RNA sequence: AAAAAUGUGAUCUUGCUUGUAAAUACAAUUUUGAGAGGUUAAUAAAUUACAAGUAGUGCUAUUUUUGUAUUUAGGUUAGCUAUUUAGCUUUACGUUCCAGGAUGCCUAGUGGCAGCCCCACAAUAUCCAGGAAGCCCUCUCUGCGGUUAUUCAGAUUAGGUAGUCGAAAAACCUAAGAAAUUUACCUUAAGGCUUCCUCGA
């Protein structure tokens, strides 16, 4: 957990994904390997050796060469490291085709950030970036509490990554005491005392959840048996404003990386559901503002860039599937530089770059996507960047008018764009000139 | 050394046994491979002096004379072996090397030899046959050499895993196996397939 250092890793990952997708390999020449942490190398190596034997049996005399080369290449890199480093390793090997019929060979190994037990090895015509994108996802990990009579274990789950933080054990007074009699329910009193310790333990677990007056995980899930967790969940000290956040309580038996794991799996599907309703709560708030007719909320692709420059927008909303990117255009005269936002249809015809309705003359030299730009620069703007999907009806509503981007203002501002959107000076060509 | 003899009762000074004092090479060969603790154990003779007993002698014990001088010297501690002739150990009797002292006897001559104490006649037993080196067994180096946790990293294999071999090796040690190899098992998803009627200036 290091500031900015994590971001650098993210940068390399996104760059890698774009390059991996661009390159296409014929046949079975493309090999992708992901090695999880605390996973023995020898099992992996043996698996690679077994794969090598299979290729020989193929008898292709063409395909076999390509398959053997890929296998041998990955093995050489594997040989260099005696024991696997924490957070695992990712290795890509194979043969790819580049511009002008040139052959390009690739050997990349690096230490991935926070990927546990991916166990992915595939033979295919292209590299798989799905594991890489998991790291990139907006949600911030899952926090799990597994509670049992004989002990308590704490850990976190991110994507398909399993983490164990810390565990401890306490004991309830199990032996009643046949020989000594108090006869009166001193034991009940003892139980009551036990009850307070269970409460305190709850209180301590909660303390773990929040550090630095902040919460470690977006969602926290607790599990247990004999209703210790249900009781555990509702108490004044235990909630710490986090009680509302927890969705499912799951009854478990024989907990100890057994049955306890099952509780985690069911809770996660629901936790994803809370995000859907969390967005909905935002939505209800959004509609109330609409009723108000303040006009504080803005819309339009160009409006958002302008909104950030102003710095008046508290919340920035973007979609992963963004159909709008930033393109720089050269005038026929060559004396003037032009900036415009283009739809995928417009983006595809790079050489003409002309709108049918007006006959506009545009030439495209270099393009910079808006999604990557907004995420990198939101901090200087002061706005908060949030990512949402169009699955929700409200998301669809944004699509009909505003588009792939959304914006929220701290204070009511008229802004610029279409007349419904704001001021009439919707577009400008000033930015292109600075670059050139 | 041989001889008057009062004597001490005429007599002798005790080879014997008993108690006291001191002689009777070291090293090598074997044996622990070595150094070496256990050279473990056990337990050995004789010559001279004193007392007792007495085997001796009467304990103690005395005189004259003779003799340069009877001084000797040499050797024995001979053994074993063979029917006989004769052969023939530095003495082992764990193994092995080396003393050999006492008694008394034979060489004081005779034959050979210049001569002799030499060879023969060499001579009878004969106390100890002693001393020395060597610990059939315990620790160290480990003499068999081994025997090990293993890491390997390799070798060897078509290659893999194991074994074997090698290597870096935790450790341990132990009374000369005089040691031996055949070593396996694992994996191959589809492999490529045609013959019709000139007998052409």
């Amino acid at each position: 957990p290091s500031a900015a250092d994590r971001n650098v890793e993210i940068w390399k990952i996104k760059k890698l994904i774009k390059s991996l997708e661009a390159a296409r390999g014929n046949g079975t020449s493309m090999i992708s390997l992901i090695i999880p942490p605390k996973d023995q190398i020898s099992r992996v190596a043996k698996m690679l050796a077994d794969e090598f034997g299979t290729a020989s049996n193929i008898k292709s005399r063409v395909n076999r060469l390509s398959v053997l080369g890929a296998i041998t290449s990955v093995q050489q890199r594997l040989k260099l490291y005696n024991k696997v480093p924490p957070n695992g390793l990712v290795v890509y090997c194979g043969t790819i085709v580049t511009e002008e019929g040139k052959e390009k060979k690739v050997n990349i190994d690096f230490e991935p950030f926070k990927p546990i037990n991916t166990s992915l090895y595939l033979c295919d015509n292209k590299f798989h970036t799905e594991a890489l994108t998991a790291l990139l996802s907006d949600d911030s990990k899952f926090g799990f509490i597994v509670i049992d009579g004989s002990g308590a274990l704490f850990g976190t789950l991110q994507g398909n990554t399993r983490e164990v933080l810390h565990k401890f054990t306490v004991d309830l007074p199990k032996k009643h005491g046949r020989g000594g009699q108090s006869a009166l329910r001193f034991a009940r009193l003892r139980m009551e005392k036990r009850h307070n310790y269970v409460r305190k333990v709850a209180e301590t677990a909660v303390q773990l959840f929040i550090s630095g007056d902040k919460v470690n995980v977006a969602g926290l899930v607790l599990a247990g048996s004999a209703d210790f967790k249900t009781e555990l969940s509702q108490s004044d000290m235990f909630d710490q404003r986090l009680q509302s956040k927890v969705l499912k309580l799951v009854d478990i038996s024989y907990g100890g990386e057994n049955g306890f794991n099952q509780a985690i799996e069911l809770s996660t599907e629901v936790l994803s559901n809370v995000k859907f309703i969390q967005e909905k709560k935002l939505i209800g708030r959004y509609f109330d503002e609409i009723s108000q007719d303040t006009g504080k909320y803005c819309f339009g692709v160009e409006d958002t860039l302008k909104a950030l420059e102003m710095g008046a927008v508290e919340i920035l909303i973007v979609y992963e599937n963004l159909d709008i990117m930033r393109y720089v255009l050269h005038c026929q005269g060559t004396e003037e530089e032009k900036i415009l936002y283009l739809t995928p249809e417009q983006e595809k015809d790079k050489s003409h770059f002309t709108d049918k309705e007006t006959g506009q003359e545009h030439e495209l030299i270099e393009s910079m996507p808006l999604l990557e730009w907004f995420a990198n620069n939101y901090k200087k703007f002061g706005a908060t960047l949030e990512i949402v999907t169009d699955k929700s009806q409200e998301g669809s509503q944004f699509v009909k008018g505003f588009g792939g981007i959304g914006g929220i203002l701290r204070y009511r501002v008229d802004f610029q764009g279409m007349e419904y959107q704001g001021g009439d000076d919707e577009f400008f060509d000033l930015d292109d000139y600075l670059e050139h």
